[PDB]
């Protein structure tokens, strides 16, 4: 069935891992350097003037696959607001995601401001916090300063009749081998995302699944509601 | 050196590639004038800076959409955002305002490009837009409406050359119908040719890929010469 929420709020929560992190940045990229063993990723996402998503995802390999697994949980929606009314456009904008080193706890911290085009012609804002701790217990990577500067379109595939989007995304690291996770990365690796969703109590599920290098930073991804 | 940043040739470098939805498929002039085509030409003021004009032909060579484009640029400023190479490489989202322009039995379209300059500031592109069939036979005029567009520039690890790689979609908004849109039902595959002169700068570029209608999707990548 059809999502009870706008799919682009969905974005940002459906992996950073495969941002292109260049050469010379290598040594900040603490996203790889957490793989295979995987790192948690939870976020507060505020919505302005209206709900809130808070979100808890493990993102690891599972075999030769990438896998996104996410809980998420949205509170306080405006019945007749952006969100539940279905008033956001279907499209994506470019963000930086700001990043800095969270060393009390051996991994990263992230504020950001994601801005979704409304069909007014306005604008929502949707504030982000976001926090990444390591499953493992092997190094990993605490990088100084910089930002991820990201591109998505969404698009749709026409005979598919359930609710989906389909998502391609290019993310490169700016603002400024290193790790055996690194190297698991050096090909086009697949996907596997997994979310489980309570909004306002509406209950919803949405897979996805394709492909990511992290050599372009580049996703392409199918995701479907399996509500 | 390709003498301007490559996100100033975007708008130069097929909106017969736009998805017009089922609803909205008699306001579609692009492709009622194909396979014959249109001509279609623009003035693209860089506000505090130079100006673009373009003039493309856009036809079918058989199984081929091609844009052949010839550019001049000049006024520009010798340390301006774009002879002096500021403009990140992206590309932001726009609507293509489009009317009816009854008298030349074709369209305009109307929109300012925002290009993002390496400090922070926005470069503006005023694009002023004319499309006429090349054809006699009948086209539509549709009513006034907009093209939403999204692109991303990305590059080939594999290529050596000055290039870009380009994916965009496009959708109709803001409201077969003809025996052109026909022509677009599957994949179709692109050529474009650019030809240009910015403040006696001279370059062509080539590009070669695809587009799908139905998606209203661009694939291309484009070389520089």
């Amino acid at each position: 069935g059809k999502l009870p929420v706008p799919w682009p709020t969905l974005v940002t929560t459906l992996v950073q891992c495969f941002s292109r992190y260049p050469d010379h940045m290598k040594r900040h990229d603490f996203f790889k350097s957490a793989m295979p063993e995987g790192y948690v990723q939870e976020r507060t996402i505020s919505f302005k003037d209206d709900g809130k998503y808070k979100t808890r995802a493990v993102v690891k390999f599972e075999g030769d696959t990438l896998v996104n697994r996410i809980e998420l949980k949205g509170t306080d929606f405006k019945e007749d607001g952006n969100i539940l009314g279905h008033k956001l456009e279907y499209n994506f904008n470019s963000h930086n995601v700001y990043i800095t080193a969270d060393k009390q706890k051996n991994g990263i911290k992230a504020n950001f401001t994601v801005r979704h085009n409304v069909e007014d012609g306005s604008v929502q804002l949707a504030d982000h916090y976001q926090q990444n701790t390591p499953i493992g217990d092997g190094p990993v990577l605490l990088p100084d300063n910089h930002y991820l500067s990201t591109q998505t379109v969404l698009s749709k595939d026409p005979n598919e009749k359930r609710d989906h989007m389909v998502l391609l995304e290019f993310v490169t690291a700016a603002g400024i081998s290193a790790s055996q996770g690194e190297e698991l990365f050096t090909g086009v690796v697949p996907i596997l995302v997994e979310l489980d969703g309570d909004v306002n109590g509406h209950k919803f599920s949405v897979r996805g699944e394709g492909e990511g290098d992290a050599t372009i930073g580049k996703l392409t991804l199918k995701f479907i509601s399996t509500t």
